[PDB]
């Protein structure tokens, strides 16, 4: 049987708890809870959690104890975070918890809640190389740069979208002169922190909880597709909050009602972060403390690059051919590097990345079934949970496969918020060619020479001299693929061979 | 590597190469190629093959060749039939065919195709009981009675749809004349078995190869949805037949323009063969000649049950759970014998074992989300390739495990030819039951009592007295189904517990 192992987070805003198992170096989820409990809402000024809020807490946990009968206590991580590190009577929860659900709380410090947040951002998010991760939370908000599994600073501050909403919103009250005092007052406790982390600098930088995802929410409502948080966004986000006097009147859209009571006090902090950092651009993550918890400390996976951590996964559960990938990497390279030297304008670097991992992974469906294989390798790249890649860059590996063979549709493209057309068209193009070349698999003749030639979308591609005589079968199919692009507005494939 | 080899078909239609390699005890094949060679066309009177037709043979050998290019020649099978048998200058075709493809040509007797086809059938095919195989080809027409892997009666005859052709309807003549002609030869070719083969008996019997296909089809088209061949049916296909008066002017629904010139000499030998063995339903087979070579002569699969022989291998593949398989069985099929008392008229044991199967497999797309898991397992089952089941039982397995979660829409239920709507929904509410209440996996309590009371679509759960108490987050996934059922016409979910 597979290892199994529960992470509880006993947050702000939800109690949530996720069991795992672990099969071929797959996290494979096989259950989730999660209640809004709001214990942060029940903390009074002198941080004294009431009576009503550990009541929902406790009601809880005693549904993730009914959950966990019988698991080993060594199987089961319960962490404990800012606002029991706050409450002055979190030893009467603890307590009263003791009853309840037969795992001890691990009330965790700011220093290692900012660590297992970043944790949890290296083991999942595509971006590689030093990473701004920062969390703002019900009454803490962290902040953290490091690379390569390790934290270099690690910084933790007493302010979150509960604490700050009584302080500098008393009554709900949404004006300019609340939202400057929260702005500020977050400036300030980021003052001592705000050089040391722009000197280190960041290639990404990256969010996580829900002030920082309703945020992003609200832009993707108003129109902003592509999600990410830049100043010119907070600065549109800031005026149509102060267009509310109260938080009962907040309609922004995209905004949930359990976050209408804590939006206007999350950004200021936010926007105190941007002002502190002079961030220019942030990205919600969608690993954060539970997966640091359930990747590092419980199923500790290896330090290792993500995408070739999911892809060697990959590669074990569907039981990939790796010849067969890597004969199909070196013809599409080939092709793909002339094709790029003929349209530098068209060529992106994470685009090119993307395609090569779509040929590792094109057979993936190869075990649901040889006949539609390429939609069975799409509905699994792009149904699955792949650490490294994002749900757009999962959608857009999905799509060079499903587009690899047979008839090409282009109307039934995706629509991609950052992706263009012009860039990644010329991808599928490259794929079916690099596939249907090696379509013999280990019989395969791979041809000594292999030009290309692009005039737009009229491509020509050139074998060695006399080279179809000896090859019939791949001239039909290839015969077969220029009728495919014929079916194409404006594509044209073409096949030549070279003169003695 | 995986074990991997090829199954070439030197038939009297098509030649045919098949390709797979053996994971987990699955046969996944991973090539094919086919032509329409017409071998058969080129045998003259005298059995002699034209020089013409072996060319369009040596012309698809060569094309095989290129694909087998390094293969060991252990791991290549090539298959001649009758036309190969009965060509007085067979030896001439496989001297030339020396020069196009390295491997040897194995020309089989009547009784070895004979054999593989029913082994194809025995591994593939949903009906377990003994069968009669018939498969009308070109120039030979196969008949076995056996089962478990075992033939009891093995008999070829020299008649086909090519042969029957020039000799019962010279220049493609169709009249009455003629084809009662064919069909009393067929009875003739027959007198020597029908009576052997009678006392012998068959649960099922099952038809292969393009006559039966067509027949079939032809059906299909013109009403008969579930495309069983019966004497009834085959007399409107005659009549049908005789309103044309030769090959090139027959149209007829379903008929193919490459069948459409053998279809009145095949379809006198079926009704030859359904008079001589007195057969009342005949059922075709998609395995055949091709899946004998292939699971049997080189896959060498287990000679077992084949759907648990199939689950075992999908449990494997996918990581199945099988304790939580057990225990979801075990509530399911509580239920269900409860049902099937209230509801004897719609008790159907074929349906009834699709849910047990069901159940063995909901599982299956864990490994790609536990979120949409429901829709992930029904995508696996639905395109996979399952011995043991024929389309429509995966459809209906496929369609009971893709709404055993979450919303339920009737009005997206797929159109099954033999099931029946009225017979699967409790099918439906049976699984979504047994899932739920074992949703807590290892940590589930089981009730000691579980009474299931149904008035139509009303159905009342009773669990013992005052449990709940104990078990508040399996009342609150039941009050979420009660939801789920409220929105559905006339059904109800009601949830009790026993008096004191
Ligand atoms: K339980
Ligand atoms: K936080
Ligand atoms: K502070
Ligand atoms: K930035
Ligand atoms: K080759
Ligand atoms: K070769
Ligand atoms: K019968
Ligand atoms: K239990
Ligand atoms: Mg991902």
């Amino acid at each position: 049987r597979p290892q199994e192992f529960a992470a509880v987070d006993l947050g702000s805003n939800s109690f949530h708890m996720v069991i795992a198992r672990v099969v071929d170096g797959a996290m494979q989820i096989i259950g989730r809870l999660k209640q809004r409990v709001h214990l942060a809402d029940g903390l009074d000024e002198n941080s004294v959690l009431s009576e009503e809020a550990m009541t929902r807490g406790l009601n809880c946990l005693s549904l993730f104890a009914e959950r966990l009968q019988g698991f080993s206590p060594s199987s089961v991580c319960i962490v404990g975070t800012h606002t029991l590190r706050q409450a002055t009577n979190a030893a009467e929860f603890l307590k009263r918890a003791e009853k309840v659900i037969p795992y001890p709380i691990e009330i965790i410090s700011g220093n290692e809640e900012a660590r297992l947040i970043f944790m949890g951002v290296e083991h999942t998010q595509p971006e590689r190389g030093r990473k701004l991760v920062i969390d703002i939370g019900g009454g803490s908000t962290e902040l953290v740069i490091g690379e390569d599994f390790e934290p270099r600073l690690v910084e933790s501050r007493r302010m979150g979208c509960v604490s700050f909403s009584q302080a500098y919103f008393p009554g709900g009250v949404i004006n300019k002169e609340n939202f400057q005092r929260a702005r500020l007052a977050a400036v300030q406790k980021l003052e001592t922190l705000a050089w040391q982390f722009r000197i280190q600098g960041w290639t990404v930088a990256l969010g996580a909880s829900g002030t920082i995802k309703a945020a992003q929410e609200v832009l993707v409502a108003m129109g902003e597709k592509d999600g990410f948080i830049t100043p010119e966004r907070l600065e549109m986000l800031v005026s149509e909050l102060l267009k509310h006097k109260n938080f009962d009147a907040l309609s922004l859209p995209g905004l949930s009602e359990d976050r209408k009571a804590v939006f206007a006090p999350g950004l200021a902090i936010l926007c105190g972060v941007f002002d502190a950092l002079a961030i220019k651009e942030l990205r919600l993550s969608d690993g954060a403390l539970r997966e640091g918890v359930l990747y590092e400390m419980e199923g500790r996976f290896r330090h290792q690059d993500i995408r070739s951590r999911t892809a060697q996964s990959l590669a074990n559960q569907y039981n990939i051919d790796r010849e067969q990938a890597r004969r199909v990497l070196e013809t599409t390279t080939q092709m793909l590097e002339q094709w790029q030297e003929q349209n530098p304008k068209l060529a992106n670097p994470h685009l090119a990345a993307l395609l090569k991992w779509a040929v590792m992974l094109h057979e993936v469906g190869l075990n649901i079934n040889h006949s539609g294989m390429h939609r069975h390798s799409a509905y699994i790249l792009q149904n699955s949970d792949l650490p490294g890649f994002n749900q757009e860059q999962q959608m857009l590996m999905a799509t060079l496969v499903r587009y690899h063979r047979k008839a090409i549709k282009l109307d039934d493209l995706p629509r991609f918020t950052l992706f263009r057309k012009k860039q990644f068209l010329p991808l599928i193009q490259l794929l079916r060619l690099g596939v249907l070349l090696n379509n013999q698999r280990q019989a395969t003749t791979t041809p000594p020479t292999l030009r290309l030639q692009t005039e737009a979308h009229h491509w020509t591609l050139t074998f060695p001299h006399n080279w179809f005589s000896q090859n019939a079968l791949v001239l039909l199919d290839l015969e077969k693929e220029q009728q495919y692009w014929e079916g194409v507005p404006e594509w044209m494939l073409k096949i030549a061979e070279e003169e003695p």
